[PDB]
């Protein structure tokens, strides 16, 4: 039939459709491969305007995958609705990100603490101060752990979300390196502060595609292999909360 | 074959294989049926994150249709790339608003002059300065004509482009009433600065969905009927450009 | 005798004794000019502060003209009071601008869709964000209509209004020519607010005095044949409105 | 001769016409009343845009008196040509005022010591930050001593120069008031910076003609013995200076 | 002797003295506290100011704890001349806070993941952009991991750091419990950039003396008993960094 | 006892134990030094956090004398108590700070007649606009004619109060040049509103240190002697108030 219930504007799925946990990245097609090699159970719930989102298990744990878009208005209609709307708890960004820290290498996966911004959401939700959107505790830990357990090295630390993918930002890059920023992205600082609002939990790691400084730059095959380490870091974290 | 050409990091066209007129909507599934129904010879021209675009012919006269998601960040990713790599002159916008305007209804066709923002992007650009996001005349001129051609009533005037899909802002909607912005939507702020950095054209047409104050909503049906007289107008003035 | 009746504290004008369209130049003594070559059935209806102000008609048509001083505090209290007081519903700002655009000339004629601005005022209307300054589109047509008419070629675009004549800042010329401000003024950023609040409408046209970068000037007669052709653009205009 | 020589844009008085010290006001007719009614030796030395200034000498010494429309932008051009190609080196602007002070009245003499703002100029000459608009110590006290001299009760304090003469912003003038600040005006926080940058003095004296809470408003007779009163003090003033 | 060795303009401790990990607390007299009770080996090393310092070692291991006054001002001085001149590696801040959040009471054990801000010090460091003033992740977890061992429930998130103590900020409080920060002190938001510059560590601990929203207030006793708690989980915390 | 009444958190003193004028400096050692050699009947009144303070008489006149701790932020809340609390009218900030400005030299004496500043607190105050912190004119003159009559020349003009010592701003110290900051310090933009909030009086007077731009730098002796002739003009103004 030409018409399904939509409970919101964005998504057609059914309140109890996704699980507690929930795993997004930006591209929908990588939210579809995750459900299609990790996940049990699996059945597609969203794919109003593309954007694909999927609900199994893993390990025999409730899990959802859903691509959020590019950027932080994106992201925030997303996981605003998942938390209001579907009941989600926890909500951990996978993705990808450049680098420009001097210490950081293409292939490298990031634990984000806490995320930057040159949007304005954040100040709108503070009276106009700094409002930093910092990751829950207890998901930076699962990851971190689960990483151990994995005997994957990574790096912990804060990225920065922007609004403009091709900066023309003098001064930029060495800001970000000289206060050590590890990971440059368009989405973490738009899901902490809504997390919050929700009394909910939120986190992200990410997999360094590009060195910004240096030009070096993974290749296909190493993007995938990162993705894997990653991914599976991400999933064995979601049995932990 | 697994791997193919990536002229941009989120589009896989070859330079060439866009028009250098390209209507642009929110939805990539919507970017389809736009192909489908009014463009010929028509091929898809990309799928990099399901962000379908396509490239033939109206009326025997190349055009392009392509989706760019949902926020500034996402729109203007895809038409930096559209004016910067694949040489396109002209972007029109077409997609769906709310209103806050007591004189503007859901189902009127809105052609911006200018839009409004939250974002931060356009202050980037002029030393943190006030840049208004503002239509090329040419573009507003053949949406107009079009419109009147057709005997299609529009609306035209100003805009508004939020980060924030959900807001929670006191006073917001009171002032975009009083200074009578017709139209709330997510992207058209973004576009216009680009394209006065190539020296190219842009436009926006939009949709009224929903009137914000007085809850009014369009059915089903008549977002279809809206949106296809929207397009037809967007489509006849793209001969004029 | 000494005293006059004052309907606001800036014109002594009746109500009633201003027309529904209005002509307004930052040098009064520009205005009697005006009045004294163009207008017939004309009287002088206001002197406050030398601000000087004519009421007549134009080819029959109501019309009046008066000067706005230097600067957007300035026309906004005088456009205030227009549109407020005096029931005024058409302001089209008639005067001269520099440039920075590589293509835009001395002695050009610039028909402004909308002006960027370093004031605050327009902030301070809309919570603080991004407002465009936007010029009706009816007024805009009905100068780019008149200037074919009459065969004198235009530039259309964005104006940019300072509240410094005298900058000091570094690179805020090389980024209003990157995104093709063609006109450099300081008035009309304010004007445009003013109309919206009052549901009425403004616009602008300036001629070119001065290219602020190769440093070309326009002689005194050159400047006077410049405003011929502009006011006559702009009466012309007057009679569609 | 239809043409003079123009030493700016704005004046057409030559360098040496104009005296170290001058007064300016914002109406140009109470320009010429100040130099018909208190200057000696007297001429008029510049009428572009209507902008009357005058040389001549108060109890033998030079003293100029000049009009500077309304609002920094226009203040800022006419102080900044004054300093920089006239050579003067005291500016004390003498005007009117509201007050909304519970204990300031209706026709009291204001002596500024710094003036507020609400517009960016002084943002943009110290890096974004909060630069006061500081009278010169000697001037101040110039107009404290001569008010003394002549027994007449003044107020001495800060200033708000505003943008926007028809406010609209809830809770401005609480804030003014819980702050003591004694007139509120449209120019001396342009003043004061351009002054500084120079190297040279400024001051503002100014009466108050209006109680914006309590509405009290001066009778025109009322407002023209407060002028003698106010313009007295600054003459005297200038003999110190 | 009347004069010593400046090492800083703020303390007389030569490179060397302080230990590479340091307590500081805003109150001298608590830093000569903890040093008389829970170091050996311990030596006064600054009273520049009466801002007295200590080193010594806390279970063998070396520790300084000295004061850092109130205000980010404050403590970035201090710190900034700890982590580049003394060479120190990680600071600990031990403090005392507020707290409106609704599940956080007094007496309360607060490990601050990110501190918010209404400073600029932080937006000047980021080309005026958001930059979250981030605890180091081993820090937390330091301080988390001792507090389970030693058996005393902490809270885990997110602090604010005001500039202004006596707070007249309407909406303020509310925002703060919106988004879950369960501390309101003055200083970690400047200390955490500081350590990302020297590519240092840092974090902070603090107790509830006040509840700002119902009024509960912990008495001198409890304040003690927080105190104690809160200082052997810092210092145990210590052992593993 | 261990127990002490607190009339605030920060100060032990009784109501009635301060003056009604009160002499800060950031050290309170020096406070020590200042009330032990130029006040008799004196009394220490509180030792919290070490923050010395002491009253007793300056020539029979009840004087206070209390350090107040470096930064905007720690002055705030003494200041802010001193007013409320304590019922104090008179405020003057001794102190030292640095200078940029070519013709102030090292041992030069300061007296503020204004403050710029790098803090938010002012725009906090004054609806995000620019509040000049301003220091009251009776106190200004009073610094004035006291130095006067000790034949100690003085420089009087403008101050700038940082937040952060270690500035790494480029082109701070250029812009506070070309404006003629004469003193860099760190407190009083934050005193001088809050004594307008409670309509009492402040001011300020400094010794310069340290040239910033020639890096002459005042021996201790020297500093010594710019003390002793800054304090006995503070207290010969404190006679006049
Ligand atoms: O260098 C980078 N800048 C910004 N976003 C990046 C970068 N690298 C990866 N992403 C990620 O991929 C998308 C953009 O291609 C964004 O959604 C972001 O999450
Ligand atoms: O009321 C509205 N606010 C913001 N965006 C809107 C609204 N109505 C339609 N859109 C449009 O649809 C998407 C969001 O659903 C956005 O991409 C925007 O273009
Ligand atoms: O280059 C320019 N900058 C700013 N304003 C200009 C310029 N050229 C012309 N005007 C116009 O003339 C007055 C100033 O002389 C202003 O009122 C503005 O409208
Ligand atoms: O209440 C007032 N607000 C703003 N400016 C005022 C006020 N009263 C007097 N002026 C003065 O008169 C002109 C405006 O009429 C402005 O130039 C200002 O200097
Ligand atoms: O409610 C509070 N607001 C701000 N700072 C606080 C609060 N409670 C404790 N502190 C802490 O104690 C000092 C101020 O008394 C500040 O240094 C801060 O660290
Ligand atoms: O150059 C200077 N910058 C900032 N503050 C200074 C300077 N010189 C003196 N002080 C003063 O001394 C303390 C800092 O050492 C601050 O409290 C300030 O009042
Ligand atoms: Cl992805
Ligand atoms: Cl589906
Ligand atoms: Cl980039
Ligand atoms: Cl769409
Ligand atoms: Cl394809
Ligand atoms: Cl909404
Ligand atoms: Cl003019
Ligand atoms: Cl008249
Ligand atoms: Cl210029
Ligand atoms: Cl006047
Ligand atoms: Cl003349
Ligand atoms: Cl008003
Ligand atoms: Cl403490
Ligand atoms: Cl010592
Ligand atoms: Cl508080
Ligand atoms: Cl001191
Ligand atoms: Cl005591
Ligand atoms: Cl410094």
């Amino acid at each position: 039939h030409h018409h399904h219930h939509m409970a919101t504007p964005h998504n057609s799925a059914k309140v109890g459709d996704f699980a507690e946990t929930v795993l997004m990245c930006g591209d929908p097609l990588r939210a579809k491969l995750i459900a299609d090699n990790y996940l049990e159970n699996a059945k597609q719930v969203n794919s109003v305007r593309g954007m694909l989102g999927f609900t199994g298990t893993y390990k025999g744990k409730p899990l959802s995958v859903m691509g959020h878009g590019m950027g932080i208005p994106s992201i925030s209609i997303y996981a605003e609705e998942l938390y209001n709307v579907y009941k989600v708890k926890t909500i951990i960004r996978v993705g990808t990100c450049g680098t420009v820290d001097p210490n950081v290498h293409v292939r490298d996966v990031c634990i984000v603490t806490a995320s930057g911004t040159d949007s304005n959401v954040n100040r709108m939700r503070l009276l106009g101060h700094d409002f930093p959107a910092t990751a829950n505790f207890e998901v930076v830990s699962a990851l971190v752990e689960s990483a151990k357990a994995l005997n994957i090295p990574t790096q912990v630390g804060k990225a920065y979300s922007t609004d403009i993918f091709y900066s023309k930002e003098q001064g930029l890059n060495e800001a970000l390196a000289q206060y050590h920023f590890i990971a440059v992205e368009m989405e973490s600082a738009g899901l902490f502060p809504i997390a919050d609002y929700y009394g909910a939990r939120a986190g992200c790691i990410c997999t360094v595609s590009d060195h910004i400084i240096t030009h070096e730059s993974a290749t296909p095959e190493e993007r995938q292999t990162s993705f894997q380490n990653m991914i599976k870091i991400a999933l064995e974290a979601t049995l932990k909360l």
